Protein backbone atom coordinates (compact mmCIF):
# COMPACT_ATOMS: atom_id res chain seq x y z
CA UNK A 1 0.00 0.00 0.00
CA UNK A 2 1.11 3.42 1.00
CA UNK A 3 2.57 2.84 4.65
CA UNK A 4 5.74 4.72 4.92
CA UNK A 5 7.16 6.60 1.94
CA UNK A 6 10.31 7.92 3.10
CA UNK A 7 13.02 7.30 6.12
CA UNK A 8 16.69 6.23 6.65
CA UNK A 9 17.64 5.65 3.45
CA UNK A 10 17.11 7.86 0.19
CA UNK A 11 14.33 7.41 -2.18
CA UNK A 12 15.26 7.20 -6.15
CA UNK A 13 12.24 8.02 -8.17
CA UNK A 14 13.79 7.18 -11.46
CA UNK A 15 11.60 8.21 -14.22
CA UNK A 16 11.87 7.07 -18.22
CA UNK A 17 13.54 9.40 -20.10
CA UNK A 18 16.17 8.02 -22.92
CA UNK A 19 15.81 4.76 -23.91
CA UNK A 20 16.93 2.98 -21.31
CA UNK A 21 17.68 4.52 -17.46
CA UNK A 22 20.88 5.99 -16.02
CA UNK A 23 21.60 2.96 -14.14
CA UNK A 24 23.10 -0.61 -15.09
CA UNK A 25 22.04 -3.60 -12.74
CA UNK A 26 24.44 -6.83 -12.57
CA UNK A 27 24.70 -9.96 -10.36
CA UNK A 28 27.31 -10.18 -8.14
CA UNK A 29 28.95 -14.09 -7.41
CA UNK A 30 28.64 -14.75 -3.66
CA UNK A 31 26.55 -11.75 -2.72
CA UNK A 32 22.46 -11.91 -2.68
CA UNK A 33 20.73 -9.37 -4.49
CA UNK A 34 21.11 -6.82 -7.34
CA UNK A 35 22.17 -3.44 -7.01
CA UNK A 36 23.74 -0.38 -9.24
CA UNK A 37 26.90 -0.41 -10.88
CA UNK A 38 27.22 2.01 -13.67
CA UNK A 39 25.36 5.50 -12.94
CA UNK A 40 25.37 7.14 -16.42
CA UNK A 41 26.40 10.82 -16.06
CA UNK A 42 23.97 13.54 -16.47
CA UNK A 43 21.11 11.10 -17.23
CA UNK A 44 18.06 9.58 -15.44
CA UNK A 45 20.07 8.23 -12.51
CA UNK A 46 22.13 11.03 -12.14
CA UNK A 47 19.53 12.81 -11.67
CA UNK A 48 17.24 11.29 -9.81
CA UNK A 49 19.82 10.95 -7.18
CA UNK A 50 21.03 7.28 -7.13
CA UNK A 51 24.61 6.57 -6.19
CA UNK A 52 26.39 3.55 -7.29
CA UNK A 53 27.40 0.06 -5.58
CA UNK A 54 23.70 0.59 -3.48
CA UNK A 55 22.05 -2.30 -2.62
CA UNK A 56 18.58 -2.34 -3.71
CA UNK A 57 15.71 -2.75 -0.90
CA UNK A 58 12.76 -2.64 -2.94
CA UNK A 59 11.33 -1.66 -6.36
CA UNK A 60 8.15 0.48 -6.86
CA UNK A 61 7.51 -0.64 -3.79
CA UNK A 62 8.72 -4.52 -3.91
CA UNK A 63 11.10 -5.40 -1.82
CA UNK A 64 13.89 -6.99 -3.69
CA UNK A 65 16.80 -7.24 -1.17
CA UNK A 66 16.66 -11.05 -2.17
CA UNK A 67 15.07 -10.88 -5.59
CA UNK A 68 16.83 -12.31 -8.38
CA UNK A 69 17.82 -9.69 -11.13
CA UNK A 70 15.45 -11.54 -13.66
CA UNK A 71 12.46 -10.49 -10.87
CA UNK A 72 13.51 -6.96 -10.90
CA UNK A 73 14.62 -6.19 -14.86
CA UNK A 74 10.96 -8.00 -15.36
CA UNK A 75 9.36 -6.08 -12.60
CA UNK A 76 11.33 -2.57 -13.72
CA UNK A 77 9.73 -3.12 -17.34
CA UNK A 78 6.13 -4.17 -16.22
CA UNK A 79 6.39 -1.39 -13.40
CA UNK A 80 5.84 0.78 -16.56
CA UNK A 81 7.00 4.33 -17.58
CA UNK A 82 8.65 5.54 -13.75
CA UNK A 83 9.64 3.33 -11.05
CA UNK A 84 10.53 4.12 -7.08
CA UNK A 85 14.23 2.91 -6.44
CA UNK A 86 15.39 2.67 -2.78
CA UNK A 87 19.23 2.15 -1.30
CA UNK A 88 21.45 2.84 1.12
CA UNK A 89 24.35 4.87 0.59
CA UNK A 90 27.67 3.15 0.14
CA UNK A 91 29.04 5.18 2.97
CA UNK A 92 26.22 4.18 5.19
CA UNK A 93 26.21 0.48 4.54
CA UNK A 94 29.07 -1.71 5.38
CA UNK A 95 30.66 -4.08 3.01
CA UNK A 96 33.45 -7.00 3.59
CA UNK A 97 36.03 -4.58 4.31
CA UNK A 98 39.69 -6.63 4.70
CA UNK A 99 43.21 -6.47 2.97
CA UNK A 100 42.47 -6.40 -0.80
CA UNK A 101 44.75 -8.64 -2.49
CA UNK A 102 46.23 -7.41 -5.91
CA UNK A 103 47.80 -9.03 -8.98
CA UNK A 104 49.77 -12.48 -8.62
CA UNK A 105 52.87 -13.49 -10.60
CA UNK A 106 55.25 -16.45 -10.00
Amino acid sequence: GSSGSSGQPRLCYLVKEGGSYGFSLKTVQGKKGVYMTDITPQGVAMRAGVLADDHLIEVNGENVEDASHEEVVEKVKKSGSRVMFLLVDKETDKRHVEQKSGPSSG
